[PDB]
């Protein structure tokens, strides 16, 4: 079934401003400080061009250049409410997007003459950084998540379509990060910020928020957002990146997020006041649920960042956030969803995704054919660039298959590259590696094909092979510490698999296939079609395995290994009562 298709670049960072006008027209508004404009599609999301908004559509009095205001349709009136990411006013439409707009006053009236700066002084100003207005309780209430970076998320609530407002009694919070190993310092503290909210079929609200932890945190409301439960970790991995929840016409829930694990903090990292560097925003993922979140499927990469391997990744526009974080979605038909995602004009995209692809149970790859589109292989030059970035290099390269043919295969080794080391930071990204996504499974079978490079190897040369539940950097040697299953291929004294205690030898100068068949807390490992050993689960997962990760283990420059094919098949383990 159709792979994700890039169709355009939105005129603002993703997360706000994407709105369906009618069955064929979809718009994405902008944060422009000049005359308002939007990107528009008149063929239900296929093709796009820029267009000026009419003079009755208000300028961005608040907000910022890189982000659109949020624009949300009131399901009862079919008019719209607009709020900014930060600052500005509350506008309500009369006659749709190209109709008359009115601004909400502090006393709960409507101002037609909002172009008058004096009259703008008695307009309602909702505080905090805001995300997306959401209509709940059969359209009778609208709530807007807002946060303070240190204080957490609460909700602006209106029961009269946006004329008058109050604040929730509480909201969502999440704990500070602790600099335990392998961290050498503290992650930027964000207290459950940038929430997305979904109304469940029974009326409960689910809030999912960005944190300093390894995963998003969540809380629930039984009173349409007045009060919220004690916050807890969610199942959606990711740190200092953003979540979006939505619902399709048939009731299926969609979760969009950046399913990554950042590199551990380095010795230069602070105490939570400010971040160091982002090493975790070069992907976006999708999962779906047909049973109000009791079970999930997919956890598929929508896209990898095209610039991820580039030594000039941050070189231009140093202060501006970039990558594939943030998203907003609009259903296009029964099977297809339009997603705006990412940050920075060179990185943000509009992508169409098919739910039947989300529900697929197999995937296969060959490094030489598929590196650019499907493989994460970047390492970082650990020298801070711009506000919070690192420039990159590919950590592995393609070489000729020594067997002959046209096949190109990926050489994964310990690099000799001083640019990948920072002694003061106390980090060393010279171990090359590679990681690849597949549909999530609590049970499955993954096979890969590898060969020892005919060259000098160090005493600890080899490959650590891990099944994981999010995308770990190619150069992250700590992946094995978070892995669901992990084991080393060791090259010295002679080549062998270490499967706990058991050494399983294999020949140099030849291709070998390894299989990993996992189910529950065990994986059976096979070598060239013969059972070789068993691995105990190293870490539990709320979801299952959706990545395989391969990283070199050598501590001195070496020749390493070659990686050819990978394939995966996972199974549905259906709900039943025999437990
Ligand atoms: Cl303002
Ligand atoms: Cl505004
Ligand atoms: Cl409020
Ligand atoms: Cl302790
Ligand atoms: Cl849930
Ligand atoms: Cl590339
Ligand atoms: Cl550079
Ligand atoms: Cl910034
Ligand atoms: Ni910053």
């Amino acid at each position: 079934v159709p792979e994700p298709e890039v169709v355009a670049t939105p005129p603002a960072d993703a997360g706000r401003g994407l709105i369906r006008v009618d069955s064929r027209e979809i718009r994405h508004y902008s944060g422009t400080r000049k005359e308002p404009d939007y990107l528009v599609s008149r063929d239900n999301g296929k093709t796009w061009e820029m267009k000026a908004a009419p003079a009755g559509y208000p300028p961005n009095y608040g907000g910022i250049p890189k982000e659109s205001p949020a624009i949300v349709r009131n399901p009862l009136t079919r008019e719209f409410i607009r709020v900014q990411p930060i600052g500005g006013f509350v506008f309500l439409s009369r006659g749709g997007l190209d109709g008359k707009w009115l601004a909400v006053t502090n006393d709960g009236k409507l101002e037609e003459d909002w172009k008058d700066p004096e009259k703008r002084k008695n307009l309602k100003k909702l505080g905090g950084i805001m995300r997306t207005p959401v209509f709940v309780n059969k359209g009778r209430r609208v709530i807007v998540p807002f946060h303070n970076m240190g204080g957490g998320t609460k909700f602006h609530i209106s029961d009269d379509g946006g004329l008058t407002w109050h604040v929730s009694r509480n909201g969502v919070t999440s704990p500070r990060h602790e600099a335990r190993p392998p961290h050498q310092g503290v992650r930027w503290f964000n207290n459950a910020v940038e929430a997305t909210v979904l109304e469940m079929k029974d009326g409960t609200l689910w809030a999912l928020a960005r944190t300093s932890q390894d995963q998003a945190w969540q809380a629930f409301s039984k009173d349409y957002g007045e009060t919220w439960s004690k916050p807890e970790p969610s199942r959606f991995f990711g740190t200092l990146t953003m979540n979006t929840l939505g619902r399709l016409d048939d009731g299926t829930i969609v979760s969009l997020w950046t399913n990554t694990m950042a590199l551990p903090e380095n010795a230069t990292a602070g105490n939570g006041t400010w971040e160091d560097v982002f090493t975790n925003r070069d992907s976006h993922h999708i999962a779906m649920s047909g049973d109000e979140g009791k079970t999930w499927y997919g956890f598929r990469e929508i896209i990898l960042d095209e610039h991820r391997n580039h030594p000039g990744y941050a070189t231009l526009d140093g202060p501006e956030d970039r990558g594939k974080a943030y998203s907003e979605m609009v259903q296009l038909d029964k099977n297809r969803i339009l997603i705006s995602l990412g940050q920075h004009k060179n990185h943000r995209r509009l992508v169409i995704v098919d739910r039947r692809w989300v529900g697929a149970k197999t995937r296969a790859t060959q490094t030489g054919k598929d590196l650019d589109s499907q493989w994460t292989i970047h390492t970082y030059i650990p020298q801070k660039k711009g506000h919070c970035s690192y420039n990159r290099k590919p950590s592995a390269e393609l070489v000729q298959d020594p067997s002959g043919g046209t096949k190109k295969v990926l050489q994964i080794k310990r690099l000799d590259d001083p640019e990948l080391v920072n002694e003061k930071s106390n980090v060393d990204y010279r171990n090359g590696g590679a990681t690849w996504n597949f549909p999530n499974g609590t049970t499955g079978l993954v096979k890969f094909r590898f060969r020892v490079v005919d060259g000098e190897q160090a005493d600890d040369s080899g490959l650590q092979v891990s099944l994981t539940d999010r995308l770990f950097n190619a150069c992250d040697s700590t992946t094995k510490d978070y892995a669901l299953f992990t084991f080393p291929i060791r090259l010295k004294p002679a080549p062998h698999l270490l499967l706990g205690m058991k050494k399983v030898p294999f020949t140099p100068g030849a291709w070998h296939e390894i299989s990993l068949l996992w189910q529950g807390g065990q994986a059976v490992v096979s070598l060239d079609g013969k059972k070789a050993g068993t691995l105990k689960m190293a870490n539990k997962s709320p979801n299952g395995a959706s990545y395989i990760h391969f990283i070199s283990t050598g501590s001195q420059p070496d020749a390493g290994i070659l990686l050819d094919t990978v394939n995966a098949r996972v199974k549905l383990e259906h709900h039943h009562h025999h437990h």
